[PDB]
């Protein structure tokens, strides 16, 4: 029996806001030194790297190193000595770690999970609670839940006989790669299959570093054994090259770009007379997702629902809205609306004030992507930037949000993911809903979130059937970014990636093989059958 | 609330009689009935694209392994266009299906099955025996009960799974529904079991899916009676598109659609892996990532401890080794056995093995097992008995002769190896060939090892033993060597929804079909969140 973990509510005076400006005093001017970890042995390689403050990109808080190659390989080799004894646990065993490590996450590591996603991801206070803390703890304590439960799924059995399913965990090792943009989802890359009795090379995101190592040793400090996850920070083709080689590869947890999962996914297939068994992939890859609005909907609802969707942790989430469909009819209210709280939104040090509605992006790298899109939207003749579109990154990597407007309907803006602050509006004209609908489907090539807003039962019933596809988390009058574990699995299909479903009841599946135990109690008959006589 | 889903249902299944067909009996009957009606006749097979009977050029046949005069069937291969248009139909239809409640979905399955159960049981056992070369009990335990559990156990596993939905809190209201794949999945079945045919292309039809269904060419005449009871119980034209083609031709076409969203695969490794290749290299072209399924090949091991019951060996272990010829993924090829038993349990091998028939299973229901299916696999099975005769390392115990002068057939051939790790340990013959190796006593738990290790596989194994501790022991060590394991009882005949069937290592991807998860490899689910209150501000009072 679990539930969801609270979110806070960090008001002046309480015991979470109190603590989490200690966590957060407890990391000002500081660097830590962030070693790999094979087994229990802390190890340094002299390719050196800093992970920087995306708000003061002067403050280096963590110093960090890559593995290489002949460091990843005894990583692997350490790691498939630990896999039978972890496998044959019990899965209660297994499952006791990561409740006790939801616990430790809950309470007395809970400020300062929050402080390190916030000093290094550049995530303001309410992004990092719902994030570090809430969703880590619910993908613990749900996937824990599921694989406890998934034991009692068991055949028939027909005297003489019994039969019996054992949830072995895969044969090999997993290798687990995490993006920047949530320290949970690190935690669940890795740490799923791990439940599961696999073990694990985890290469953690270089920009999420110092919040995946405070995981990683809750995890060990909670009971996880010496090399069952292993902790690998990496160059990434680096790793890719290397686990793609091992003939002891079987499975691949990604979290990031399509061409990267592609390539991966290409490796694992030049590679396939070298595998023990066929490794398996499971990779979210982003989208480009939706809000459409219909004339019946409820105006303040779509505005909020937008700036925050859009504009959250500066949009860098694989759920942000960063297309908007909107009615003529609609358009001089939500564009008055949209400017007007676009003026009020603070851009800021998420440490220093909590005013602060989202921060810098997360280095130069995307501070640099970001521009180029902006420099675009300047260029294009079917653009226009109706409010935003500043960025300086003097002392931190920070974008402006930027409001465009695109009388074009099929512009690179509206089809290709820019993971910053950068939202596009197309007006669309009334009596063209549904032609606007099927532009909604056919735009892009991604299958992840979209949001319909409309008080018309008939409306939403015809969006929700024509949209079927084009979103594997689809949402009514809400918007498309924030899902909660055990409420919203979250994955979607097309290019956005497998569609596992994390968050969810069968997500753990991917990561067990399953061996069926058929014990017969009676000797044996004849060989022969009666009919034969 | 705008969105009102409706309360599912349950069902309740039960796994499929064995009939027994014990003389006068109805079945009996009724099945001689149904073998007559074969004999002497070709069916001609058409393509069947929607509900067009399409035929090309490239006409093939399937002969009767026990009889190889006897045509069967007439069929031919879909060239790359009809394929296409098979494809393009297939998808025209696909949202209308994707979008039928699931248990109207379900009802097409569950009406197969009863006609399967009663009045088609003679006639797909009938043309499994004698398209396929299998005895009455094989083709009973294939064409109908496994088709039949398949059909009504994954139409139970379906409906049910509509019921698990995630946990709303308000204001929202949270809905979980299985889409169908976007796109159509190849469904690409073997010629050993008529219900596999039936599996691979019918479960991805149940979760709304669209399918291209290539038979294997050697079980044309039972798959196609399949098809069409499919057809007769409801199923829409345009779902399953009936189309034989050559392999590679039918690989090449649905890999280079850009619609492609699974396979659905049974057969060799180096096929499997092949189509896999042929994936990878289309993906910048495919719509979504396709899903691989694929159920290979295994070297299964049965395993004696002194503590054994040696007739439960020799029983089991001739049941497993030469049932259907050894033509199945789960046959037994090779028997470990401790020096203390080999004396028993060797006697008793030979004996019982000069008592196996082998003949026509049509004619002569005294038949153990027939003739093996084609001339390829004959001339392989050939060239391993010729390599037993030549190894230094090989002695022939039993068997070892062969003759495709009337049919493919082959005595089961018992062979001792004094090298555990010959060629003839390692490689899978898909023919009634056991090996035996004899070990030490003292020497179980090395030996262990080496049957864990000995091959690439991982499908199916067996323990002989009734000591306990030796029993959890080898259950600990073999924990990867097999996916169906088996304490005191033979290595095939696993039952839908009691032994889901598959393995890992070169076996496959196991994703247990005849379990309650297969069917989750041909959802790609979608979660709908409706919200009933009016958002607030974008601000939190945090911020104030």
């Amino acid at each position: 029996k679990v539930a969801n973990e609270p979110i806070l509510a960090f008001s002046q005076g309480s015991p979470e806001r109190d603590a989490l400006q200690k966590a957060l005093k407890d990391l000002k001017g500081q660097t830590e030194a962030i070693p790999c970890v094979v087994g229990d042995e802390e190890v340094w390689t002299s390719d050196i790297q800093y992970q920087l403050s995306p708000f003061n990109h002067a403050h280096k808080v963590a110093k960090f190193c890559y593995a290489d190659k002949a460091l990843l390989n005894r990583a692997i080799d350490a790691a498939l000595a630990a896999r039978k004894e972890w496998d044959l646990k019990p899965m209660a065993d297994r499952a006791q770690v990561f409740l006790k490590a939801a616990d430790m996450l809950s309470g007395p590591r809970r400020a300062e999970v929050l402080a390190k996603t916030m000093v290094g991801q550049g995530k303001t206070v309410i992004q990092a609670e719902i994030d570090a803390a809430a969703e880590l703890i619910d993908f613990f304590r749900f996937n824990a839940k599921f694989a406890v439960e998934l034991e009692g799924e068991q055949p028939i059995s027909v005297p003489p006989s019994t039969n019996h399913t054992v949830y072995r965990g895969l044969e090999g090792f997993v290798a687990a790669i995490s993006p920047f943009n949530f320290t949970a989802i690190g935690g669940n890359l890795a740490g799923a299959p791990a439940l599961m009795g696999n073990v694990v090379l985890w290469k953690p995101s270089d920009t999420a570093m110092l919040a995946s190592y405070a995981v990683y040793r809750i995890l060990r400090e909670a009971g996880l054994p010496p090399n069952i996850i292993q902790f690998v920070p990496a160059d990434g083709p680096t790793f890719g090259d290397t686990v793609t080689s091992s003939e002891h590869l079987c499975g691949i947890n990604f979290t990031g770009s399509v061409p990267t999962f592609k390539h991966l996914w290409r490796q694992v297939a030049q590679n396939l007379d070298r595998f023990r068994t066929f490794p398996r992939l499971a990779g979210e890859c982003g989208g480009k997702n939706f809000h459409f609005v219909h004339s019946s909907a409820d105006v303040d609802s779509v505005v909020s629902g937008t700036l925050r969707s859009a504009f959250e942790y500066g949009g860098q989430k694989c759920s942000a809205c960063s297309r908007l469909y909107v009615p003529k009819s609609l358009w001089p209210q939500i564009k008055g609306r949209l400017l007007e709280e676009h003026s009020r939104i603070k851009v800021g040090d998420p440490a220093e004030d909590f005013g602060t509605f989202f921060s810098a992006v997360i280095d130069a790298k995307a501070f640099a992507r970001i521009k180029k899109w902006l420099e675009h939207a300047r260029s294009s003749p079917s653009l226009s930037i109706l409010a935003g579109g500043q960025c300086n990154e003097s002392v931190g990597y920070y974008v402006e949000p930027c409001i465009i407007e695109s009388k074009d309907p099929q512009e690179p803006i509206m089809k290709e993911e820019i993971f910053g602050p950068v939202l596009t509006v197309y007006v669309y004209p009334d009596d063209k809903y549904r032609e606007t609908l099927k532009l909604v489907d056919s735009t892009t090539s991604y299958g992840l979130t979209g949001a319909v807003f409309a008080q018309d039962k008939a409306i939403v019933q015809e969006a929700t059937r024509m949209l079927r596809n084009a979103a594997g988390n689809f949402y009514i009058n809400d918007k498309s970014t924030g899902s909660v574990v055990g409420q919203q699995p979250f994955g979607g299909a097309r290019a956005s990636g497998t569609n596992d479903k994390p968050g969810g009841p069968h997500y753990i599946l991917r990561w067990t093989s399953p061996q069926v135990i058929k014990e017969t109690h009676k000797p044996l008959g004849d060989w022969r059958y009666s009919y034969m006589q």
